[PDB]
Order: structure tokens, then sequence, then C-alpha cells
């Protein structure tokens, strides 16, 4: 089971490592965190992106669609749900891949593609809340319409936090804020905004349980209590936002032997063909760093598609540079057929 | 004055993300194309399935042209059609002047090169007045499959590009037809075996000799057929004529130009990897851009112009910042945004 082109990471430059290693046919692996393909875009799925070159803007949900359609045009090995460990270089100058339940992959290259590592929001400590997470428990704004004329209760004060509420204003029945210290450690230039509208912000707060309501498991009511007078307020509402920050894991390349070299402790550093200082390993995305490096989903496609070009020629010296054009490569020839059927 | 921030010469895939990315940015922004569409090579392929560009899915050059075009001008830059940038000038205090073919100037501070492989022109068939029917059913590309879907279509040339484009129609239309003035289809033996196989007609040593318009409508009716070697004069009923005889190029706008601009290969400028030249002020992003990292797709191009915005924003604003403000955030879409959300919420 020796892999061509295993991909850590699900995010836009992985999945476009995926995409274009199928196009230039290798036996293609993809390894994510995550339940779910589509990287950082699931902070902000809400929001309108305009800067991916050929796309109308389009929000954050319909781009991971896209993206994870796209990835998945050639069928290669998804694994979801799984930590990659460890990057070891075999002595053959093969890849193995240790993941966290000491699980192995083993692979000719590797397209490092983690981006700025794993992301995993901070969870509310109170018992069953983990049951609401099936409803109208959220950790994200999947979409603004979810919102449309609901009444949202926004647990914690990050910049975050701030931005939740000033673009669910305009949009829910009613926007509450609860932070639990006495100041929203936000932005003092968009804390303004949210005050002088319609959000209604509780300080020195917190949501202390989840009352499901009579027949139904989703929240209607929020116990409420006080930490400075000591009040047990209740609250009905529709949708509950937890916004209190985020946990990372950064330390697949530190738990590696490798003599990859990394810039200010965590970034590959590559070259402007994504190459790192191992060779078979390259890099993808967010985690690349050279001195042309673009930081935007654009970005990630230059750096997903060098490295494959890279890749396909350290297994096949004798490949071409390139891969062939998309309009002209065969191995679209097969669904090009039942797309035209189109008249 | 009348002084740009960003001009930016060529309209295709690379110039047209420059512009939009130089809007992003708030500069103010030109952008100078030759021909009356914008769009790049793409046209030259608008039928075929694009599936490489990041994010999108299978769409024809078609579409993508259409959201290429719509995304450039976002920010509604100053935009001038059918001009040809004739040479660039670096004037004394380090703007530039561009000429164009009949003597008009633009100045500007910073000139993002997005002429990639140059100006085509169609070769047209060399019989009087055929250009009366550019406006009906003479083609010199093959806008759309469906165009031919169940019709009559000859094909004029036998390249590797008229051998692609019968192979592609013989599926679609009623009937193909193809016309070259060789002994042999000069395309590569490979696809070539495909096309005699199949339903495609072909005639060799001929070639149109008069196209003959019908009298109620002026498209055309029927083509006049010439056998070079015997000496027949046939006469043809067609739907569509389709010509492929090569392309012209204009490549002259850097060897018209005094600008101590490197260049590889005697046509390509000699990049780094942040799409910067050997001239300040001068940046390069797409076909034109020559670097050990340059990605040869579309995709590639709009790397190529991201970094040239970002690069010429630090040379026209030292303390602006290396990178622009990523759109999901960036102010500049506020008013945009708020009529799109106002569609979404039905
Ligand atoms: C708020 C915000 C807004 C942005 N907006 C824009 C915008 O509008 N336009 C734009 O062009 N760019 C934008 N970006 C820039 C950024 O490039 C993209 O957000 C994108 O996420 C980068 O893609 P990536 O695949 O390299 O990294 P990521 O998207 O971070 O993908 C990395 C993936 O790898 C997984 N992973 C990491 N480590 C491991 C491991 N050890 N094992 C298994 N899986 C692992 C992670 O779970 C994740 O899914 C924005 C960034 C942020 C933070
Ligand atoms: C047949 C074919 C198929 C392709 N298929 C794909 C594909 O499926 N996927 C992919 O990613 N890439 C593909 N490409 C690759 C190529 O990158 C794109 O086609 C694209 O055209 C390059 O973008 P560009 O903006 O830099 O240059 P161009 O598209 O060539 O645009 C340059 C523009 O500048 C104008 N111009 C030039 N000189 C001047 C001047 N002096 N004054 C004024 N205007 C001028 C020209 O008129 C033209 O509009 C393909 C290429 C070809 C030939």
């Amino acid at each position: 089971e020796l892999f061509d082109v295993t991909v850590i990471g699900g995010g836009p430059a992985g999945l476009y490592s995926a995409f274009y290693s199928g196009l230039r046919e290798m036996r293609t692996k993809i390894i994510e965190f995550h339940p779910h393909l589509g990287g950082k875009i699931h902070v902000y799925p809400e929001k309108m992106i305009w800067d991916v070159g050929g796309l109308l803007p389009v929000t954050g949900d319909k781009l991971i669609e896209q993206l994870v359609q796209q990835g998945l045009t050639f069928k290669p090995e998804v694994v979801l749900d799984t930590k990659v460990e460890s990057i070891i270089r075999n002595q053959d100058g093969t890849f193995t891949l240790k993941t966290s339940t000491g699980e192995e992959h083993f692979s000719k290259t590797v397209i490092v593609a983690t981006g700025s590592g794993i992301l995993k929001p901070q969870k509310l400590s109170i018992e069953g809340a983990e049951r609401f997470e099936v409803s109208n428990l959220n950790y994200t704004v999947k979409s603004l319409k979810r919102f449309k004329g609901k009444t949202v209760i926004i647990s914690g004060g990050g910049n975050s936090a701030v931005d939740w509420a000033n673009e669910l204003e305009p949009i829910a029945k009613k926007v509450y804020v609860t932070y639990r210290k006495e100041e929203l450690s936000g932005h003092e230039a968009q804390v303004k905004q949210l005050m002088n509208s319609s959000a209604e912000c509780f300080f020195n707060t917190s949501i202390t349980k989840l009352i499901a309501g009579d027949n139904h498991e989703a929240i209607e009511y929020v116990e409420l209590t006080n930490h400075e007078t000591g009040e047990v307020s209740h609250l009905p509402i529709d949708e509950v936002i937890i916004n209190h920050g985020y946990e990372r894991d950064i330390t697949l390349l530190e738990n590696s032997e490798l003599d990859v070299a990394i810039i200010d402790n965590y970034y590959i550093a590559g070259n402007a063909n994504s190459e790192s200082s191992v060779d078979g390993l390259y890099a993808a995305g967010d985690i690349l760093k050279h001195e042309g490096k673009l930081h935007l989903i654009a970005g990630a496609f230059q750096d997903a598609g060098n490295a494959v070009n890279k890749a396909k020629q350290f297994i096949q010296p004798d490949a071409s540079e390139y891969g062939m054009v998309s309009s002209h490569n065969e191995v679209f020839k097969k669904r090009n057929r039942e797309l035209i059927k189109q008249m």
C-alpha cells in the first residue's frame, strides 16, 4: 500500500494538491484531522469571498463545497478524523506517516498542507452541552441565513464575538452577548458599533445551563448567572453561539525526525517550487514560506500545483515538467462526454 | 494629472485579476487591451471545458471569460479596448508613458505587463469580401459546441487545431467536412486516425475559392470548392464555415520599447518570484512572466497578479502593508456585500 502522493491536510492547498495529483495520474491519499474537508474556511463560512481568481463572490460555505468537489475529482483515498502525529523518512527514501492511533501510512512523496495547524474551538463546559451541537448550539456562524429573524445569544467576548454580533444585528430578530469579564476584550473601534445598535450585552455573566424545553432536542431557554451580583436570569432563545476561543495543535514537525528546515519555529522553509529541504517532501498553502509566497487562497493553488509537478518528476524522472492543460487533457474525456450532453 | 497608479497592459486572466486586486488595494487602475473584448487566449478555446482553475467546478471557456471579466471590473477601472500599446517609456521621474499605435499616451506610476504570448489574430480567408460573413456564419473559432448541434459544417485547414475541432464536432454536428490544401492531414499522427475512421469527410488538395450567400439572408449557404490537382469545382451546402489557417502574432511591444528590461529567450520578461522585472515599478504577470517557480496555468496568473499588485502598492506607498486585506474582512466590499446579503435573505 505504497502511495505516490500523500497530502497532509484537507484545506484549499491539500484539496487542490489531491486534484492536481490525480490530474497527473498518481495514486493519491489525503489525510485530515477534522471529520469534514475544507480547512480554515470553516472559521468564516458566513463571509463573502471575492478574491479567488475566476470566482464571483461566494460564501465560505459554498466555496468549501466547490473545493471539496474539485479535490475529489479523481477519487483519492480520503482519511478523515485522523491526526498525523509524525513523518519519518525511510532509508529507501520513501516516507512513513504515523497517526495518533499509531496506524501507519506509506508514500513516495508527502505534501504538507497543514496550514496554520489543527484548530479546535474551546468547548462550553456544561454537562449535556454536546447533545445540542446537532441542533442549535454552534461554535461558528455557519451562514447568515441560518439566523434570519431568530433570537441569538453569543457567549464570549473576543474580536470574533464582536464581529459575529455586528454581522448578525441586521439579520437576527434579536442579539444577546454575554461576556465573563467586565470589558469586551475586543477592538475599541468596532466595539462601539455593537453598542450603539441592537445588541444587548450582559457583563460578568455566563451561561450555566441549557434548557431544551418540553418536547424537542434543541435549546429554548438559557440560564444566565451574574458573577458580581448573583442573579439567575433566564432567557428564551432560538440559537446559541459560543465564542470562547480556539485550541491549536502544531506539533507535527516538532514530533518528526526530519532535517526539514523551519522558519520562525513553525513554517516549512521552501523555495519557489514548494520544495522543502528534504527530497520528496513538499509544502503547500499557509505552511509554506518563501519570498514569493502569496498568503491567499489563490496562493495555495499555485503552491499545490508546483508541489505536484515536482512530485511527479521525483517519482517518474522522464515525466514532463508540467501537467497537461485541462482543456486538452485526455484524463477528462469520459467526464466531459457526460457534461456535453447539455443540448 | 491623468497619472494612474497602475496601468495594466493586456486583458487576459493575468490582467483582469491584476485590475481586480489593484482595485481591492484602492489604487487608480487602468487596463489596456488590443481586442474589442476582454478575455485573452481563452477566446482560442471557449468551447472547451476547464477543470483546473482552483475552486472552480468544470466550466466552458465561454463562462470562465464571463466570470473573469466581471471580477476584473469589480472596482470599475478605466478600460481602454481596441488599443495596441506600441512602446513603454520610463520617464525621467521614474513614472511611465505608454504610447498606443495611434500616438495617444497614457501615464502611470507603475506598469503591470500582462501581454501573455502577445497579440493574436486569426489568419483570415484570402477571398474577396469574406469579412461580410463574419457577422453571420463564417467563424474563426468554435464559440460553443451547442452552436453546431445537428448542423452541417465545413472546416478549412488541416493542422492539429483543425483536426481537434473536427474531432469534437463530429459527435455533435449532422455532418462535418474538412478541406485541406495539402496532401496529408498535417496534424499529429495520432488523433488524425480518429478523424478518418469517423463520419467526417475530408477533401484533399482542395481549398475554398468563393463563398455563396443565400438570397433572402446574408449568411453562407454554399461554398465553392476547387480541387487543386484535378481541377474539379464542387459546390457544397453548409450551415457553418470554420477557418483554421493559423494565427498572426504581434510581440513587438518590448522590442519597440527603450527600457532596460531583462528579457528571457527574446520574448519573456525575466522576473523574480514576486513578479518584479529588472526595472523599478514595472511588473509582469501571466504567461509573459518567467521565473524558476512560474506556473504555466490560469491558476498561476492569479498569483503573479496578486504578487505584482502588492509590490506596486508598496512602490507607490512605502508605508502600505505588504499584503492586501483578505476579502472576507476587507471594508472595501461592505456596501457591495450589504446588497448581496439583502438578496440572500430572500
Ligand atoms: C479569518 C480568515 C479569513 C480569510 N479570508 C480569506 C479570503 O477572503 N480570501 C483568501 O484568499 N484567503 C483568505 N484567508 C487566507 C487562508 O489562506 C485561507 O483561509 C486558507 O485556510 C489557507 O489554506 P491551507 O490549506 O494552506 O490551510 P488551512 O485552510 O488551515 O488547512 C489546513 C488543514 O490541515 C489540517 N491539519 C493540520 N495539521 C494536521 C495534522 N497534523 N493532521 C491532520 N490534519 C491536519 C487542518 O485540520 C486543516 O483542515 C483567510 C484566513 C482567515 C484566518
Ligand atoms: C489551447 C490552450 C488551452 C489552455 N487551457 C488551459 C486550461 O485548461 N487551464 C489553465 O489553467 N490554463 C490553460 N491555458 C494556459 C494560459 O495560461 C491561459 O490560456 C491564459 O491565456 C494566460 O493568461 P495571460 O493573461 O497571462 O495571457 P493571455 O490570455 O494571452 O492575454 C494577453 C492579452 O494581452 C493582450 N495584449 C497583448 N499584447 C498587447 C499589446 N501590445 N497591447 C495591448 N494588448 C495587448 C492580448 O490581446 C491578450 O488579450 C491554455 C492555453 C492554451 C493555448
